[PDB]
This record gives C-alpha cells, structure tokens and sequence, in this order.
C-alpha cells in the first residue's frame, strides 16, 4: 500500500527531566523523540517534511529505511519551505530516522529523531508480541548551542525517549511512566540508539532477551542474550519474557550511561494496563 | 538438580598488580573476582548472601543467568544481614554476576563480580574443550571512593581477572600466571566484560578465534572471528585452536585498554601442566 | 599456491588532508594504509619484512590472518634488518595487519597498518561482487610523538585510508577522490577498523547494506543491516546496492567521528569509470 508520511520540523521548548525543567529543542511535530511512523515491508511511503516558517535553521530528513539519493533527497530546506520525497520500504525491521542537516551531530542532539518500523510482509515471521514499547536512547547536552562539547562527547545525561530517568519510579519518585506487561506476555522492545556519539549495552536487570534481532530483520536472530550492544545510529528489535510478577529494569550496562539516566523500569504484574504497550502507546510519552 | 551458593560480601584489602600493590576492595569471598559458580542448564540454584558484619555497606547480588524480580531479589541487604534466592539457570552459555547496589558503577569497580557458567544440557551442544580458562575484564580506578572519577570514565588501569599484566609475563617479569595449553587443543575462554564502563575488542596477538558463542549460547555460533566486541556486562564463549608451539597474546585490541594492562599470555607447549585449565585451576588465581 | 610478499618499515612524510598537509609516519613501503595484500584461503604467504636503514625504530609485522608464535614471528627488528616468516591463510575474509612494536598504540597510529584479503577458496560462497573497496578507519593525532595523548584518546580527527575527507568531494571541494559504481551493481566493502583505540559504528547514508561478512566470513552472514560495528582491531566485507543513481555517504554514525573525516562518498552514476573498484583500484590513493 501506499502511505503519507508528513512532519513538521519544529524549534520549541521541551521537558527533559522529571522536575519539569526545558530545552531549546529541535523536533519533529513539537515532541522529542519525533512520532513513530510504522508501515508494512513493501509499502510505499510518500514524505512531506514542512520546515516551520518560525524555524532559524535550516533542517531535512534521512530515514534508514530509505534507498535513495543522500544529495537530492537528504537535502536541506529552509524555514518555510517544504520538500517530498518518496521511497519504498525494502526490507522488515527496525530504522533510524533523524535530520540529517549540518552538522547532524547537533541536529540529533537537539532531539531530531525517531523511528520507523516495518512490519514483515510475512505475518509469521517473528513470534507474536502481546506488548510492544518504543525506547530511543540519545546523549542529552547542557548547552545545545555549544558544538565543541558535543564533538568532545561531554553529554550531561544520557536518556531514553528524551528524558533523564523518564521510565525509572523504582529511583525517581517523581517519574510518572514505566513499561508494562503480564508475566509470561511477549514483550517486543525497538530500540534505536540515535547517539549522536555514544554505544549502547542493553541489558534487562534481572531478565533476559529472549530473542534479539539486528535491524530488527528476522534473518539475523540471536537466542537468550544477557546483553546486545547498538552502536550509534543502529537499531534492533530485543524481545523479553518474565516468568514472575516484579520487575526488570531495561538498561544501557556502561554503568556511567545508567546511572546518568538510561533506565527504564518495566512492571510485569497480574492487573497490567490492558492498553499499555498496544496501539498509540507503544512509545509512552 | 538442585544446588546450594553461598557467598560472603567481604570488605576486604586485595592486591591489584604485580608488585603486591594493595585496594581497598568489596568482594564476594574476599577475592577479586568473586569465585566461579557453575551449573547445569535447567538447574536450581539456592542462593545464599551473607554480609559479612564488619562490612560498612549495604551489598547484593545479581545474577544474569537468573529470571527474576530486581525489586525483591536483588535487593540490598545491611552488614550483619542474610538474603535468600532461588532460580533456575534455565539458558546455557556464560553469564556476568554482580552486586546490585547503590551505585553500581561502584560496587562493580571495587571488585564485586564474577562468572556463572551454565553447561548446556545437551552434552554435545558444544565441541569438546581440552582446556577451560576465565578471563574477567574491568577497569580499576585509583580512588575507590572516587565516584566523580568512576562517572567520567577516568580509569588508571585495565585489568583481567583483577591484576594488572597479570597474566603477561612476556612485558612484565613480575607476572607469575600465565596461561597453558598444547598445540592442537581446544581452549575455551569463558570471557566476561565487568566494566563498569568500558567495551571490549578482544583479540587473540598470532591466533584466531575458531568459534565465538555470545553469552555462550550454542545457538548463536560464529566462526573464525579475529576480534569480538563484548559490551559492558556482556560475556561470550570464545575457543582457541594454536597449531604451533609458542604464544598467542589475549588482548583488548582497543590499544589504549592493552597497554593499561589487558593483555593475557596463553602459551602452547608439550609440556603443558596436565592440571592446567582443568578442575578448579579455571579462574588462575 | 605460494605467494612471496615483501614489505618495508619506511619512516618517512605523508599527507593526511586535502591541502597537502604532511605528518611524520611509520609506514609499510612509503605509503599509509600499507600495501593490499590478497590471496586465497589455503594458500602459503612467504612474507619477508625489511626494516628500513635511515628507519630510526624498531619494526615488525602482525597478520590478523596468521596462526603463530607472538613472541619469535612477530618480534621487533632493527634498522637494517631483515626478518622472514611463512603462514598458510587458513581462513577466508578480510584481516588487520600492522606493526606490533613497542608501543603497538603509537606504530598503528602514526600508519603501519593495512589490509590482507583471503578469498574464499570455494569461488561461490561469497555472491559476486561488481566493485571492491578497501577502507580502513584510523585515528589520527596532531603529534605522532605525543604517547600520553595516544593513551587518553585525544585524538585530531578520524580517517580513512590515511586523509582527512579524503573521500567526500560533497564537503570538501579540495577532496579529489570519490568511490564509483553504477546503480544495480553489487559494491564489496573490505573494512578495517586499526583504531588503534575507537569503535566504528558504519551506515551508508540512504543505503542499506545488503549483506555484512564478520571477519569476512561466508559462515557469519547477516542481512539488510542499516549499521555494523567494528570493535578497534576488527574487520568485516560490507555488500552495498544503490537502486537508483545519486549518491550514498559511507560514514561511522558516531557523528564525531563522522564530523571529524570519517565520511567516505560513493557515486552512482550510468557513467562509472569501468576501472574504479577493479584490479590495482580497490584502494583508491
Ligand atoms: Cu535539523
Ligand atoms: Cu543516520
Ligand atoms: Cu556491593
Ligand atoms: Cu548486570
Ligand atoms: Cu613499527
Ligand atoms: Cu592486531
């Protein structure tokens, strides 16, 4: 089938901590990480990206599920311009999405990203999820206008969905998200590590990945993996089933990263959300 | 079947280099690193925790070969107190444990690691190994109390299985370790990345890795692999075939790691100690 | 087959960027990356090093490729020496070498490194490729003398093939050399990371690769995979197909390494030069 795919390249305020404090952010839609766009292997995807009028900078997209030309397509527009690009979605999993403007190590820094699933065409090619979460984990830099810092790797906090501890009640206690399912429930996470710089280790404290897809592509399955390690710009599909009621905290295992922020708590209880990790709330904002 | 593991978190003075140079480390056992557990997949391990009552912090135990609730199980416990745990070791491979305490990147950076291995029911899952050795990579930081350091990633040394050159008696004539195996055998390195913080490429200097399994799993074999990545709190099945008599070098192949003191001599001879990666000479103390 | 390779420890001034800026380097015959060295899995590699009379170092050799003794085959030799070793390529794919002299961190940083190609010995194990490219990433640091730096990983910027952008005309208009295929042709990456210290998280912009090799065996495939990463020391063959002409950038995704010269442009165009990517062309100089 053939989709539209329109976003908004938005310079707005957001939160990035549980107390509420903001940024001067650079997004898609006015959200950090931008919206989860999802379409099925095979699909047409016809792009709009609308550079707002408000914008001062010059901003574009590049989609890891896109083959096409890194010049034309990927190019640069300014504030008030709009630019269309369409493209097939050629092979199932998981994709990076991010402005790819100069110089991108900013652009992603200052929340330009998101991601993109594709779903097989093959319905039974990966075992059936009962939940699905989306978790982007990123560098978050004190000032977003300073360049050098960015380029010496000096981040403040390293997050997941754009906020420090944002899915982590068990240590903040004004943290108001965490993940959710049932013991013995197929919990798929997508990852991407949107960087700009740093490696992720992602580890289910008291868990383990049942399954671990690279790319999310079915072909590249690995079994019962303590951790898997997502590189900048990389991004996989990691499946985890609990077998009790409790808790496992989803980690970046550089203990630094976790400590400045990559955790995640996710709750395997009796009386989980029904909605929780199904339909719009696969990426809990 | 059904086994008992006890161990003590002991607060206790440990030797970190080759010169006898002295920490002030937290350990399970009084030794870095923690004693080696090992299992048979599908086996039930009854964990004991004792914190020894001279110990002056709260300590835990996480296992990554364990399926359970990181609230309740790998909860802290005050000097002077005991937990208990039980699991099922219900995957094969090698498997990182650790304390789980506040903070982590400490209470793994002071010594508070080890290795769970979990043999694979299936007793031809594997191919036979003629030697069997543990290498345990983490950084060590000067100051133990330093945190502000441990946050930064400002490490003094890189160290396998708790010393610095422990293992390289080639560069350093202080070493008194090395490791032993002939020519044509196969040698299993049950390898694991404590960090906290730092990633691993590990390489063996005039050899080959003949299979690599992450997390030790059958299932997820490799072949011929002269470098593999292993993430903070990763761990992998490396085997290594020499067809000569000499010496291969096991190095974190990041240069900056092995010249702070990961590099581990394994030396092919006739004369091999026929004791020598066998029994409970795995973990070269 | 018997094949007789010899190469020679020159110290000696090469250029690094797009201005001819020139860098005092330890090289394998006057050149930075060392010499293409290939044959095919099984045969026998008479290799002969000679160390250079005005060379004011010591030198020596490490095939990632050769199963030896570290300590006799891989010795350092002095100026106006010549060593002599052989090894059968007993594995096909795509292997590091570089000097192993003291310190290892300064020798492979200052350019004595390259790339030794084992084709497989079954021609179809590997699809069959349209173009080959050699690229090998390294670090570069301002002063080649400065060892403290080298340690702490205060590098100036992150190249391939030895220059600054040397592959992207996109960014830099001084840059005089691009990567060429046609649109539908299968282009074979031959990639080594020398490091010596950083990881490479590698993605084709607007791209997917097709197929990545570990170690560049046919045994370890994956598929249709947006980034690989290549630990400090490690190597991989990386298959890429453009469906339509333009451009895609082969970049590590570690966007400071990328913003630091780790950015290599590919050109698809009907018009492709038939001698790019074949015979004495693979490594572009
Ligand atoms: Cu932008
Ligand atoms: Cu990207
Ligand atoms: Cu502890
Ligand atoms: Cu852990
Ligand atoms: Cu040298
Ligand atoms: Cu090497």
């Amino acid at each position: 089938k053939t989709v539209q795919v329109t976003l908004h390249a938005v310079e707005t305020d957001v939160a990035y901590d549980n107390k509420g404090s903001t940024y001067r952010a650079w997004t898609f839609d006015g959200k950090v990480p931008g919206p989860v766009v999802r379409v099925t292997e095979g699909d047409t995807v016809e792009f709009t990206l609308i550079n707002d009028k408000n914008s001062k900078n010059s901003h574009s997209m590049d989609f890891h599920a896109a083959r096409l030309d890194v010049v034309e397509d990927f190019e640069s527009i300014k504030p008030g311009e709009t630019k269309k690009y369409t493209f097939t979605a050629d092979n199932p999993g998981v994709f990076f999405y991010h402005c790819g403007s100069d110089p991108m190590i900013q652009h992603i820094a200052r929340g330009m990203y998101g991601v993109i699933i594709v779903d097989p065409k093959d319905a039974n090619a990966l075992p059936k999820a009962d939940r699905e979460y989306v978790l982007i984990q990123a560098e978050h830099y004190e000032n977003p206008d300073d360049k050098t810092a960015m380029m010496q790797n000096k981040w403040s906090n390293v997050v997941f969905n754009g906020g420090v501890f944002k899915y982590d009640p068990v240590h903040d206690s004004e943290a108001t998200s965490w993940l959710q399912a049932k013991p013995g429930e197929r919990v798929r996470i997508y990852f991407v590590n949107a960087g700009p710089n740093e490696l992720s280790s992602l580890h289910p404290i008291a868990g383990i990945w049942d399954r671990v897809y690279p790319s999310g592509n079915p072909k590249n399955v690995q079994y019962a993996l303590q951790s898997y390690l997502i590189g900048a710009g990389d991004a996989a599909t990691l499946d985890l089933i609990s077998p009790v009621e409790g808790a496992n905290a989803i980690v970046d295992h550089s203990m630094r990263h976790a400590h400045s922020g990559a955790i995640a708590v996710i709750m395997f209880t009796n009386d989980a959300d029904p909605e929780a990790g199904r339909g719009e709330n696969i990426l809990i904002r």
